[PDB]
């Protein structure tokens, strides 16, 4: 059987178990989206699509434009380096140093950050989601500037591209693929050029990328990867209608993945490898990126806390006015095929 399908930068066991070749094993084959058929992995608009990466696209797929496109099979939390990032030489040393900075974030995370939306509501799925984006972002400032009793108030906002969130059409249907290599190339080189110009003290940075920036001489202010309260739950979403329709092989799907899972565990290196190559970073900065043992954390989960971390994300899409009405999760997931493979 084949699936077109698509993956975030993190870490997950889809692109695991299709590159290490458990999905072979299983009779499925994947084909990653094309740039020119990217949107779906905003939209999900497609019949056999089975995507595992960032949870903000499909919650406002499933919550605010079309309710049903997708069923949950899976989470994998994700956390690692993340933070805003200033130079080495940089006489900023802590959160309360940031008082009065220039801090570059994205339009996005502008519109976020001052409470104003504006058009967001009459965007196109591509556009609206990336501002939603912006929450990345948004939250990671206002966590951050915590430490420092400062408020968004207490910083000035410059606009500036950030990686993920400032994705042109354009780039999008040049692209050859939706993987990382292709869409997102020099991440870190670009951003260290941002922190070079002169015109901002900080920006914010996460997945490898901030593990590639780090190593150009940044850091992070405040070390966010260091608090579970800046997780977010990468998400397993696979078409509607494959759970109904053909409930054998969504099994055979959720089996393999587990396997891949239970199999990273023994085989950091290799998973280690393929990520670094999906996403065209350096082997180091996934480990720093997603954590040093995230190889062991591959097994998708349906748990409560894994749900609830989920909620988690989904509460300040709509404390922010992202989402108007939630994603009911329970109804969502389709807890039938991991509890199956669990219990094998
Ligand atoms: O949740 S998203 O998939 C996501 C999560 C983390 C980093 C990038 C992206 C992304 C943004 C735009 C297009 C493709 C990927």
């Amino acid at each position: 059987d084949t699936l077109t399908y698509s993956n975030s930068p993190v870490p997950n066991a889809l692109l695991t178990a299709s590159e290490s070749g458990f999905l072979d094993a299983a009779g499925i084959e994947l084909d990653v989206l094309s740039g020119q058929q990217g949107t779906v992995h905003f939209t999900y608009d497609q019949p056999a699509y089975t995507r595992f990466g960032g949870e903000i696209p499909p919650l406002l797929s499933e919550g605010l434009r079309a309710p049903g496109r997708t069923r949950l099979l899976g989470i994998t939390p994700l956390l690692g380096r993340q933070g805003f990032f200033v130079r080495d030489d940089s006489p900023i040393t802590a959160a309360a140093d940031l008082a009065g900075r220039r801090i570059g974030v994205s339009a996005s995370a502008i519109r976020i950050l001052r409470g104003q939306l504006g058009d967001y509501l009459e965007l196109d799925p591509w556009r609206q989601t990336l501002v939603a984006l912006g929450s990345w972002e948004a939250r990671a400032l206002l966590h951050t500037l915590e430490h420092g009793e400062l408020g968004v108030d207490d910083v000035e906002l410059v606009p500036i591209s950030s990686p993920g969130v400032d994705v042109p059409a354009e780039q999008l249907e040049e692209s050859a693929t939706v993987k990382g290599a292709d869409l997102f190339p020099d991440v870190a080189r670009g951003q260290a050029a941002v922190l070079a110009s002169g015109d901002v003290d900080a920006l914010y940075s996460w997945l490898p990328w901030a593990g590639e920036l780090q190593a150009t001489g940044a850091r992070p202010v405040v070390d966010l990867g260091l608090d579970e309260r800046n997780a977010y739950a990468s998400v397993w979403t696979v078409s509607s209608g494959l759970v109904r329709q053909r409930p054998g092989l969504v099994q055979r799907l959720v089996d393999a993945a587990v396997d891949a899972g239970l199999w990273a565990r023994d085989h950091s290196d290799a998973v280690t490898s393929l990520h670094a190559a999906n996403l065209g970073v350096s082997t180091g900065a996934v480990g720093q990126g997603f954590g040093a043992d995230f190889q062991q954390r591959l097994v998708p989960r349906l748990d409560h806390d894994a749900l609830a971390l989920l909620e988690r994300t989904q509460q300040f899409l709509l404390t922010n006015n992202l989402l108007q009405e939630p994603v009911a999760l329970d109804q969502w997931a389709a807890p039938e095929f991991l509890n199956n493979s669990l219990n094998r």
